[PDB]
């Protein structure tokens, strides 16, 4: 069957959009009838039959009503994929990106506290935690280090779950989520734990269409970084914790070259009494250099939905 | 800046898309990897920007949310698209369809009451109901009158609104949905009222992405129709009640001629008595006419995602 370039169709897909109404978004039609016309003609070419299409409208709905929208973007390569732009566009501005950016993910959660220069992050419920001194230095765009800079962290437990977005019941507000003022010498620095990769809800309709792939949702274990200060543009960007076994093969397609950071493990008394812990610990390091504005303005930032608590 | 077509992308597409990978459903990833090229090269091409992305995969966590991809899917012409592809295989098959088909729309519910000829299937709770009286005759694929047919019929209430899919919670189950076998003289009778016509929620997704492109999302009264019988193919059709201002300005494109039928008002007591009602009501009829299986196959069945209760 080939009625897709028939002037009945092309006439359709017009009018379903609203290119002939005159109210409306023109935008927003313009981005519709171009979807329309692919889908339609992606449906022509591939030859979906209706049970077909209506398995896709019904998988829709169970994304939509488990509200992973934003888990599925990433999963396939949305997400990556405007950060590649987003390099594209900086390499033809001659900007050279220090710190790599990538992806933010869907578990960013507005107004978590914020103290200046130190901070513990976790509210040691995680009976498995193992403790994590995580530290660095923020340096502008001239190499120097910048004091008053916002650095944001937020990363999993143990057993990969976020504050705000764990399956099993409650985890106190904002536990591994703080924001950190970098001190006189540009530094920031936390003490938290070791977080456990992230795995995609097993049942849920990210995961099963992933299985169709023949893809697992698993992610490395890793940090995420929201790095802001006057004059820069906003860093968004997250570490892997080396060794990870899925660290060259995340679902996200988030991992980096620069990205990735050994945790050094101690457990000599000296070190472990000179960082006031009460046992063996993890250190990280992991020092973010920022861009300049351009033109006064931040080409890249974006403005997305994000859950404000 | 353009990096659509460039390697790096290509490649990631096929990787994302699972091609490269083992297990998975190989149907699935050429649907997805023909559906990902095409979104990939539409950002690009039209220029979307992160922060219209992410409006965009918000409106799709809402759209499940509400349940709502089934209504949304007939306002942007795929429903219709879908039945015109029908139309012309059959066309292409030689078949001659006597009673055009049309969508089916989101709100059938298997398990109504079944009986045979006739059947009321209001059950008098709307109090501005006005009875209305729809017989016809089913023809089988020779035009001879086909007895014990199944004729499945559902529509709305005054107030626009399904049984089932009522947000006042009035309708017991099943209200306004009946299935009548047809009788010896291959005949259905119901008595039900005039329906009103659908709209969709105003204030849910479909609706706001139709004043996005400037169009309203109203239905014109009608009522639905499943006929199935042996040795046929189910049809799936609907009759627009003439005079309607949306008859020809359905949000769901799914009038068609040979499916607007006149509703004959009957006010002299001759008639009243001869249909057994209480005053003054409306009449319409159709016929329906099947097409036979092709090699005792339905060709054109659909199996979708339906609620049974
Ligand atoms: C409102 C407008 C929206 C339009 C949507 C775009 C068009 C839709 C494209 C259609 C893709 C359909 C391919 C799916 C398919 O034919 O079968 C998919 C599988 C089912 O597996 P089976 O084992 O065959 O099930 C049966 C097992 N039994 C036999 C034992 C019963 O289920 C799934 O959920 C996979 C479906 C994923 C498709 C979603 C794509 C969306 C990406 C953005
Ligand atoms: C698995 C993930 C797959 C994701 C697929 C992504 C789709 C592709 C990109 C879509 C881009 C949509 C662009 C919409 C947009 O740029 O703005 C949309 C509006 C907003 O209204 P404004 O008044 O402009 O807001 C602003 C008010 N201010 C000015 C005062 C701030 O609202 C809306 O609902 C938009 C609804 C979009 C419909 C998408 C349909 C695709 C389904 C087939
Ligand atoms: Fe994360
Ligand atoms: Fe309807």
């Amino acid at each position: 069957v080939k009625i897709f370039n028939t002037q009945d169709v092309q006439d359709f897909l017009r009018v379903a959009s609203g290119l002939e109404q005159e109210g409306g978004n023109p935008r927003v039609k313009q981005i519709i009838h171009r979807v329309l016309s692919d889908l339609y003609k992606a449906i022509e070419d591939l030859n979906i039959t209706s049970d077909e299409y209506w398995a896709g409208v019904a998988y829709l709905n169970q994304l939509g009503a488990n509200q992973e929208a934003g888990l599925l973007s990433p999963g396939l390569g949305f997400d990556h994929y405007l950060d590649m732009r987003m390099d594209a566009e900086d390499a033809a501005l001659g900007i050279e990106n220090a710190t790599p950016r990538t992806i933010e993910g869907p578990l960013y959660v507005a107004g978590a506290p914020e103290s200046v220069g130190y901070a513990r992050m976790d509210d040691g419920s995680d009976p498995n935690g193992h403790t994590l001194i995580l530290h660095g230095t923020i340096f502008d765009a001239d190499g120097k280090p910048l004091p008053n800079a916002k650095v944001e962290i937020w990363h999993a437990n143990t057993k990969g779950f976020y504050s705000h977005f764990d399956p099993t019941g409650e985890q106190q507000a904002f536990n591994m989520r703080r924001s950190i003022i970098t001190d006189e010498n540009g530094q920031y620095r936390v003490r938290t734990i070791l977080p456990a990769g992230y795995g995609c809800p097993p049942e849920g309709p990210t995961q099963q269409l992933l299985n169709q792939l023949g893809r697992h949702g698993n992610r490395p274990a890793h940090i995420h970084y929201f790095v802001s200060a006057d004059g820069h543009r906003k860093l968004t960007t997250q570490i892997n914790v080396a060794g990870d076994p899925y660290t060259y093969d995340d679902f996200a397609y988030a991992t980096r070259e620069g990205l990735v950071v050994d945790a050094v493990e101690h457990t000599d008394p000296e070190a472990i009494k000179a960082n006031d812990v009460e046992g063996p610990f993890a250190e990280m390091v992991f020092d973010l250099k920022l861009t300049r504005l351009v033109d006064g303005v931040d080409n890249q930032v974006v403005d997305r939905p994000r859950l404000a608590v």
